């Protein structure tokens, strides 16, 4: 009786949402995301999923919780991840499908191409999730240019819209893809609400980037917190500041623990980025990521576990 589209909480997971909204011509729609930094379905979903007719799993690096949805679901995404057994799936990964993932940078190319339906919103997903390399890709600025957009005027607004998950806020995360599907991109540059969250949030990352230190010419950033920074932290530390490498350990995300790792390209074949995920899924932890990135969130008493795993491949370096 209703359609239901799960999705990520950040810039590439919202307009992946937005994109398979416009695409489908839906008229009557929910979308709703997971706990921000949970990674797994909570009550809230798994009501919405039963009272749905089809639902839409959009940027989710979560297959364990796919698996046991009893309702006809197609799940689109672009991280590195186990093949969905369950039938009523539909699982289209063009990592999996043994593509490039070159050319699939964002779940919003991944939708875009499914759809055949490109715009800016697909350029948008794909900065949202590496930054100022997919401009390197042709197909963003060319997409950016029918609405009359900068590069920094798309950096700007993965901030924004990004600024909605980092406050922790739901609600606001949720009601972003009607504001990209009924506003134009140009118009929520002014929008006041992002614009307000985002001052806090760059005032307080300025005080993590303070307490940094570095080894091997990887950084090793530690604090604690409850908005999740972490995503931007370890981006900062490698993208922005030029480190090979960055372990950024959040030890209150709201009574549990959250890790990242990423490292640089340079460092990108030394380490096996894959292979450490693996280790982490064996024992028990909440962990997934990419060729270049690591996210954990896990119980407080695992941090040393968990440091001493990663401190592991970092002494062979
Ligand atoms: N516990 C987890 N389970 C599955 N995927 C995760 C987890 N933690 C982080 N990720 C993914 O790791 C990717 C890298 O984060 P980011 O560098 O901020 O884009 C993100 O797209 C996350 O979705």
């Amino acid at each position: 009786s209703h359609m239901l589209v799960i999705h990520h909480w950040d810039t590439d997971g919202i307009t992946s949402a937005a994109l398979t909204i416009k695409a489908l011509g839906l008229d009557d729609f929910i979308n709703i995301v997971p706990p921000i930094g949970e990674f797994r379905f909570d009550g809230r979903v798994k009501k919405h999923i039963e009272e749905a007719e089809k639902v839409y799993i959009l940027d989710l690096n979560l297959p364990q919780e796919v698996e046991d949805v009893e309702k006809d679901t197609v799940f689109i995404d672009h991280h590195l991840q186990k093949k969905i057994k369950n039938p009523k799936v539909r699982q289209v990964n063009p990592i999996l499908e043994r593509m490039n993932g070159k050319e699939f940078p964002s779940a919003s190319f991944v939708v875009s191409n499914h759809f055949s339906l490109w715009n800016s919103w697909s350029s948008l997903g794909a900065v949202g999730d590496i930054g100022n390399k997919a401009f390197e890709i042709p197909k963003t600025l060319e997409l950016l240019k029918t609405e009359g957009l900068t590069k920094n005027e798309a950096l700007k607004l993965v901030q924004l819209i990004d600024s909605n998950y980092i406050t922790m806020d739901r609600s606001a995360a949720e009601k972003a893809v009607e504001l990209v599907l009924n506003r134009p991109l140009k118009e929520l540059l002014e929008y006041e609400p992002w614009i307000k969250n985002l001052e806090e949030i760059e005032r307080t990352i300025k005080d993590v980037l303070s307490g940094i230190e570095v080894k091997n010419d990887i950084a090793f950033i530690e604090y604690s917190s409850p908005f999740n920074i972490i995503s931007k932290i370890a981006r900062k530390a490698v993208w922005e500041m030029g480190y090979n490498g960055a372990v950024v350990l959040n030890r209150s995300f709201h009574e549990k623990a959250q890790l990242y790792f990423r490292i640089s390209p340079d460092l990108k074949e030394k380490i096996d980025m894959e292979g450490i995920i693996q280790i982490l899924k064996n024992r028990g932890f909440n962990a997934g990521g990419k060729s270049e990135v690591l996210g954990i969130i896990f119980e407080k008493n695992r941090i040393d576990e968990v440091l001493g795993i990663i401190n592991g491949y970092l002494a062979s370096l």
